[PDB]
């Protein structure tokens, strides 16, 4: 015999969508292994520390920012596209889009960095799949929708339903948005060396050093922080990182560009915090009750 990998997932069609994927990547590698999906963020990891399970594929940006000890994200394969993307009911960019303008979406992340572009438009919450939310603009007080340019992707939408893909300039997007991360055990030794051939530590070097910035600052998917790093000719990182406030008229924007991710990432949260957001995220997590 030779060993059955035991993968817990999310029973949403994203989610095993991904899951699939890893496995079938893993699979072009010719090892001697099984995998084996078992239908399920605590009881992940929980289960994946009590043996039950053995790794599980999230969404980066759905990864929390601080891990239990012993787990470990083992791979970071290569990164989707990393941008939010803007569709319009009647196909206006964002600068075009009328004068009160509803632009749905849940992030206060991505509410916020709108408002602070445009305040003449509102943000209102919207729910669901990404072809219900597609729906609801269709049939709704909704003007415009944000979604993943990497969420569209996978769910196999063309790259013209987007009418417009936000920038970082405009949009700093998601810490680790696009990206997908395998966690498993630090010392499941055998399946750190199957996942490495799948790693890409071009986008690993670059999602370390946001994923340190989420860290220092404590933040999350409720939070409105945003973090967006690459790699540049010659090595070197390029971490945009920001905070900001709900109503979009506090902006804290910080750039960065060095060598080594931890340090790059420690000094975009050693600088926002001393020029107030810090202050900020508290202010809002406690505003969230």
């Amino acid at each position: 015999h030779m060993r059955k990998i035991i993968v817990g997932s999310r029973r949403s069609k994203l989610a095993l969508t991904q899951t699939k994927w890893v496995i079938e990547q893993l699979k072009k590698q010719g090892l001697p292994f099984e995998f084996e999906i078992k239908e399920m963020v605590k009881e992940i990891e929980q289960a994946m520390l009590d043996k039950e399970i053995d790794m599980a594929v999230h969404s980066m940006k759905a990864m929390p920012a601080v891990l239990p000890e012993g787990l470990t994200i083992g791979c970071i394969p290569l990164r989707e596209d990393h941008r939010d993307a803007l569709i319009s009911k009647n196909g206006e960019r964002f600068e075009e889009l009328p004068s009160g303008a509803v632009i749905g979406t849940s992030s206060l992340r991505r509410g916020a960095q709108l408002l602070s572009m445009r305040s003449d438009i509102e943000i209102k919450w919207i729910r669901g799949n990404i072809d219900t939310r597609l729906e609801k603009l269709k049939n709704e007080d909704y003007d415009a929708i944000i979604l993943a340019a990497a969420g569209l992707s996978r769910m196999g939408w063309s790259k013209d339903t987007v009418t417009q893909y936000l920038e970082p300039e405009i949009s700093v997007p998601a810490v680790g948005q696009g990206a997908l991360a395998i966690e498993c055990r630090e010392n499941d030794h055998e399946l750190l060396s199957l996942l490495q051939a799948l790693n890409h530590d071009e986008t690993a070097r670059a999602v370390r050093a946001e994923r340190v910035f989420l860290k220092e600052m404590e933040g999350g998917c409720q939070v409105p922080i945003a973090g967006y790093g690459r790699i540049l000719d010659g090595g070197n990182i390029e971490l945009t990182s920001l905070v900001a406030s709900p109503d979009g008229k506090t902006i804290y924007k910080e750039h960065i560009t060095g060598k080594d991710p931890i340090a790059i990432g420690s000094e975009a949260a050693e600088r926002l915090t001393s020029q107030g957001a810090k202050l900020l995220i508290d202010r809002v997590k406690e505003e969230l009750d």
